[PDB]
């Protein structure tokens, strides 16, 4: 109900205007969920992003209330942070930390990453993922698109928009959210999912990295999930072109059954991981990536 959404998120947001503790107003996007814009916090000088929302035109709000909950109880280095937020009548501001280095996604289809750059951004996603999957929340839509880098080769999770709060009582879900070339396949086969779907979406972000795009991105999305269901752990076009502790990272990722994949804690240790380059070696990918758009 609307009435209740409006004074819900009264409660949670700071009051009044946001061009009071902001001034550099740049647009960068364009609704869809809301206009982007880039901004500084006047005070401190920090560089941020922020969402602008009509809310009568917002068709699932209890979904941001959850978001800004979420994110604002789950502040992380490998997250793309939750910083403030204004409503000023039915127009709701959302201030999110802004990264300048664009999306994963730029990365792996402009460039070629190396092993050893790669073995460095699954270990950040894998990290934003355990801290997250620790507090008994599912991010539910990882992929490429959802990573965001800085211009230092940081690296960190995004959009929050279709996450998951679990609790012991009900420590799975049914809802198929995500996108589809990312999804595990237990929530197409089954109706009930865990954490250890972003472990699966994460596999595929590597495959992503590898091949520049997720298995069967070329069908439609309907028969994406068919394929996915049906043909489990997929294949990679050149395995032999990867070291054998990569493909071995892969196949804990991609695992079939649930209880054989590994969770974010474990695939931490992993031995692939500890190729990782210094994430400074992402910089000239992202600079080409940039430049290409």
């Amino acid at each position: 109900s609307d009435e209740e959404i409006l004074e819900k998120l009264r409660s949670i947001v700071s009051v009044g205007d946001p061009k009071k503790k902001y001034t550099r107003f740049e647009k960068i996007g364009q609704g869809a969920s809301g206009t982007v814009y880039t901004a500084m916090d006047v005070a401190t000088g920090q560089e941020v992003a922020i969402r602008q929302m009509n809310l009568q035109q917002q068709p699932k709000k209890e979904l941001i209330i959850n978001e800004i909950l979420v994110m604002r109880e789950n502040k992380n280095p490998n997250i793309v942070n939750y910083l403030d937020s204004y409503l000023v009548g039915d127009e709701l501001w959302v201030v999110m930390e802004y990264l300048a280095g664009g999306s994963l996604t730029d990365v792996v289809t402009e460039t070629c990453m190396d092993e050893g750059q790669i073995a460095a951004v699954c270990r950040e996603c894998l990290q934003a993922l355990e801290f997250l999957h620790s507090n008994q929340v599912i991010h539910r839509d990882i992929k490429s698109d959802n990573i965001l880098l800085g211009m230092d080769g940081s690296v960190k999770l995004t959009d929050f928009g279709f996450c998951a709060q679990i609790t012991p009582e009900q420590s799975k879900r049914s809802t198929m959210v995500g996108t589809p070339y990312w999804m595990a396949p237990e929530v197409v086969t089954r109706k009930a999912y865990g954490p250890k779907v972003d472990i699966w979406s994460l596999g595929i972000m590597a495959i992503e990295m590898i091949e520049g795009e997720p298995p069967y991105l070329n069908e439609n999305p309907l028969r994406a999930l068919y394929l996915i269901a049906t043909n489990g752990t997929p294949e990679l076009q050149n395995p032999e072109k990867l070291s054998a502790i990569f493909r071995d990272f892969l196949n804990r990722c991609l695992e079939m059954d649930v209880e054989k994949r590994g969770s974010a804690k474990e695939l931490l240790q992993h031995q692939f991981l500890k190729i990782a380059k210094p994430l400074s070696s992402l910089t000239p990918l992202i600079a080409a990536a940039k430049e290409a758009t």
